[PDB]
């Protein structure tokens, strides 16, 4: 390590900015999903029974939202394509990148002012927030969108930021649960797509899988489009449980407990 | 670890929170400091020049905040003591947590809304916000603060949070400059403290170091109160440069250029 007091005693490294590479492995934190595709081949669709008015409210937000989206996206009118898959999935990660961020931060500030230990919830919500971004940079590559969709993103994030921000204030049981179902709805989408290839109801023409994604998911150089999905969907299922476990931890007043999943990924 | 479809497919993990241990490592990301004590020994006090109004103004805004906070915290009143110091820093780290955070959280939303690579900023600031939050997490473990101080912290937090937030949106350079110029003082103060220990005016009793500190900073189980202030001094010296470096890039219409520390920390 050549990181020390000489470098710390400097005023700037603006000097050095025109001689440092744009390496696509510096995009993310050194904190990557490590899957294996035979195994994540068998991620299944699930569903969690709603307990109270909150899990119910959550569920209705998330079904009502879908219906509307499916109709304003025109998505289930006529056949499928690769346009509409990528489009839905690009738009939607813009919104997906947020919750974990407004939650991640809230736990941060909440720690700081009460000077209480966070027992590991923050980073997970932060490294989610990154993940779902990373899906969006990946989807950036396969298809760039016209102004129309670039706008809808802005005005939507504007809205979805705020809502989340104040829901996560009031009942971050509402919000951790609300995510839970959004991941359940997604982990469908991404199977239905993995089952579309299989058969031949859709022709992947991006069997050059983006560089960004290759380094991010550590896929071998000959990965297909399906191979992308399967690792996105696995990540999407990780949150499905994690934000349901978190919504459950709230239900029974365990917001101050240790985030199980820091141990459940390192283990004995 | 064993983290595959079978966990992903099991619905919640509420069941397991009574059986997960509370391991001090897990409080923080794995993305920690890694100093060498005699290297960091020669962390030195530096003062970068203001360029424009923005730089000069941000620099006044720190010196006014130091003049205020010192007199009003009675700090300027005779002899250095161990406890008025831990009180000092404890407070300061509860704010030092915030701007690293709003920084990541604002660049992140931009990334998702304009669909663009971040190129390694988001994560470098987010660890800064964690590093300070960890300083805190150590400091609190040296002294519990009283309600009059628990109360000042919770008021501060909002006034700052919403300061940093509107000032970020407005002018990130101003912030980064402001934080550069804040963290200069961070270095002044912690150096001087070690100038009290090496010497005599301070003869501290907390020469146990809390275990949040030792796993986070990788120190021996026989590290001193000097040593701990010295890595913190290091940590703060890291933060000092980066934010002056960031503001500078922002000054030189270079916002979206790769963050140049993702190499200067990594290059093998
Ligand atoms: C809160 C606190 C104060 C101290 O002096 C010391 C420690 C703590 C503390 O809990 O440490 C912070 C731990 C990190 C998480 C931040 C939690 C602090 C805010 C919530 C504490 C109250 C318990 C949740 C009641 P919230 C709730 C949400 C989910 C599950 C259960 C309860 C609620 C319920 C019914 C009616 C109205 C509100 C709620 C209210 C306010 C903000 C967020 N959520
Ligand atoms: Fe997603
Ligand atoms: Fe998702
Ligand atoms: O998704
Ligand atoms: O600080």
């Amino acid at each position: 390590a050549v990181w020390g007091h000489t470098q710390l005693n400097r005023l700037s490294f603006l000097e050095t900015v025109p001689v440092v590479p744009l390496r696509v492995s510096d995009e993310s934190s050194e904190d990557r999903p490590t899957w294996s595709l035979p195994d994540i081949e068998n991620v299944a669709i699930t569903h969690k029974k709603p307990n109270g008015l909150v899990d119910t409210l959550a569920y209705r937000s998330v079904r009502t939202c879908r219906w509307l989206f499916d109709t304003f996206s025109l998505y289930r009118f006529g056949s499928i394509t690769e346009s509409k898959v990528i489009s839905r999935c690009l738009f939607l990660e813009t919104v997906a990148g947020v919750p974990g961020m407004v939650g991640g931060m809230l736990r941060h500030l909440s720690s700081l002012r009460y000077m209480t230990r966070d027992k590991g919830w923050i980073n997970t919500l932060l490294v989610e927030a990154e993940n779902e971004r990373m899906h969006l940079m990946t989807f950036i590559e396969l298809r760039q969108p016209g102004l129309p969709l670039r706008v809808s993103i802005i005005i939507t994030q504007a809205i979805m930021y705020l809502f989340l921000l104040v829901a996560y204030v009031i009942s971050p049981r509402f919000v951790h649960r609300f995510v839970g179902y959004l991941e359940e709805e997604a982990v469908i989408t991404y199977t239905g797509v993995m089952r579309a290839i299989d058969e031949g109801r859709l022709r992947p023409t991006k069997n050059d899988v983006p560089e960004v994604a290759r380094v991010y998911w550590n896929l071998s150089k000959n990965a297909t489009f399906r191979d992308l999905i399967n690792v996105i969907r696995a990540d999407e299922a990780e949150h499905r449980v994690v934000n349901h476990t978190f919504a459950d931890m709230h239900e029974k007043r365990l917001q101050n407990s240790v985030n199980p999943f820091v141990v459940l990924k390192k283990n004995p």
